[PDB]
């Protein structure tokens, strides 16, 4: 396999479905891309960069092998840029031992090059929501200048540069015009992917569709796009209609209850459920997960976050097959009729 | 199969393996019985009938199919008695809703059939530690009037006499002649098994070695000895060195970070594991779950669970080889040295 293709198999309006290629394996769109510590389907794993630069830190991974030996997967693992202050980057100290750490495209890049990630985030700046045109402007400036900090950084490391991929990230919160000057200025840089950043930050739905709407048209159409945050069910399937070819979200392993089913999101604790023997994937049952979950089993919190992450899955397999086979109008207006009933 | 054969297969000293025939199994002896909501090998799981009769009540399982429906295991189920006051029974207020419950032999007995189970315990009082003579004597000889009474119960309920198995429970603290008479009262009455109760309640195992070294003898040699509450891997193989056949425990479950190995147990959470590429089961490395539990992950609890139900299967298993390669005795010798090294 290449480095990196991306190759478009079938489109039905704005949709796209098709593979990304990678040297360890092949990603099939649209993804949906879980994190890789909620279970023992995917063709791509997140690894949380944050998180693993403070405990044990990126050293630490580089010396047990990297991220894929560490964890015991050996197909695609994205990593984020560790940002979600100044010109250089950030400052912080960690909670966990006080420790100092410094953050900037340069010192992130190299993070996710001893985690040994295949998919690598430039660093930027997630702009809070809302934001005035011109905060937002000067946030998304300073993002793209270090998008081409993170570039020149990715591409100084060979054994990155070779064998791994680079996604730049669009900012300009709402504003049409911002995120034509973000979409031109990482078109210009050059990146393998392109993510929609600073959405589902507490915009809602209808405001992240509207943005969506303008803004993924403007990156390039024959690369990946990523909507970086997003999210339920329907927030996939509408972001799907809108040119949207790869997901993360905590939702499915973050869902205390809550599993997600072609009839909506169900709170499994609810004593509704208790004498349920339907079983939770449309074979535990309902009562029994309830049961467990209820009694503080930790079998019913990861039987549920399997689930979970199995409807996911099951989502994005309909979803390409239904776009592939030209029925995907047919598909989303199905699934919100059911899902909302 | 029949309803229950037990069959010794094989001796060395005390020690001995064989099989017990039921209806939905065979269980291979010396036997580990798991608690069935630990995960998703074993030959028996048990239900937790306290616990039950709570949540969600003993009536609602039945309703949902019995313990083997509800949890999907169609091999053998044992339930304890619910026990662990006058000589009625015992009654006591749910902390869950404030509902009122009363206990006695035929109301345990009718509780492990509404549950289904396959080995059914009969009522006892499990007496504290350290008792005195008197009182030891007073609280084993109302176990066996309940025992009794348990036998009479069971006997009544045709589905359950003739599917179901039921064991009796030898009571008499640390005191040789009152094990004595329970061994004699429960075998006069007659059981399909017969535990030995009111160990591992705080004597330590010195103490408890020496009582089995007279009590286990008492029982029908012919039929299985369960200790009760037993217990860590050494505790096992000492109790089967002196005639025990099953064991439950909730230690591997109840082990926090706590994973038992064969150099001993170890705690994963500390930080001298944290660049252990060795794996867990001398192949999730030590580091990687290490780096699960201290992160909170759900995922590091389940593979260390997972880890600890194999680890007593695996035990259970080379007792049994051992036992009947005629190599028990050196097993045991070899285990503690390397165990406690
Ligand atoms: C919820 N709305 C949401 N999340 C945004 C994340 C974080 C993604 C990250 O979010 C958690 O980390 C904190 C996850 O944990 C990570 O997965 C391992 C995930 O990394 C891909 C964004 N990250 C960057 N770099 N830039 C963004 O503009 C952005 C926008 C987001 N909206
Ligand atoms: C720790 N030392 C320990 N545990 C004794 C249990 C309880 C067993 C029970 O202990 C938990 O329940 C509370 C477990 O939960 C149950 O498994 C599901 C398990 O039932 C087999 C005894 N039960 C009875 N009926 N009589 C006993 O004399 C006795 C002695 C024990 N020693
Ligand atoms: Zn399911
Ligand atoms: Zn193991």
């Amino acid at each position: 396999r290449p480095r990196f293709s991306f190759s478009i198999a079938a489109r039905e309006g704005k949709a796209r479905t098709g593979t990304i290629e990678m040297k360890r394996g092949v990603i099939r769109t649209p993804a949906f891309m879980p994190v890789g510590t909620a279970a023992t389907g995917a063709d791509i794993i997140l690894g949380n960069t944050y998180h693993l630069m403070l405990r044990p830190g990126a050293e630490r991974i580089a010396k047990l092998g990297g991220l894929h030996s560490f964890m015991g997967w050996d197909r695609p693992i994205l990593t984020d840029s560790g940002g979600y202050q100044s010109e250089e980057g950030v400052t912080f100290k960690s909670h966990l031992d006080g420790s100092r750490h410094m953050l900037s495209p340069e010192r992130s890049i190299e993070i996710q090059h001893l985690l040994g990630s295949d998919i690598v985030m430039a660093f930027d700046e997630c702009t809070p929501y809302p934001a005035t045109p011109s905060r937002a402007a000067s946030s998304m400036e300073r993002s793209m200048r270090w998008a081409k900090r993170s570039r020149d950084a990715f591409d100084s490391r060979k054994e990155q540069a070779e064998n791994a991929a680079l996604f730049g990230i669009q900012q300009g919160s709402v504003f049409e015009n911002l995120r034509q000057q973000s979409a031109d200025a990482l078109a210009e840089i050059g990146f393998d992917g392109y993510a929609v950043g600073g959405l589902a930050v507490g915009e809602g739905q209808d405001e992240m569709f509207r943005v969506l709407d303008f803004s993924v048209p403007m990156l390039p159409d024959d690369k990946p796009h990523y909507l970086m945050g997003v999210g339920k069910p329907d927030d996939i399937v509408g972001a799907v209609e809108r040119g949207i070819d790869m997901f993360d979200c905590v939702l499915p392993t973050r869902s205390n209850g809550q599993a997600f089913t072609w009839d909506g999101p169900i709170n499994i604790r609810n004593a509704r459920f208790s004498e349920d023997l339907k079983p939770l994937d449309s074979k535990w049952s309902r009562a029994y997960i309830h049961h467990l979950i209820r009694a503080g089993e930790i079998l019913g919190a990861m039987l549920m976050t399997e689930h979970n992450i199995a409807f996911y899955q099951q989502l994005m397999q309909k979803i390409r097959d239904s776009i592939s086979e030209g029925r995907f109008s047919q598909f989303a207006q199905d699934f919100r009729a059911r899902y909302f009933a």
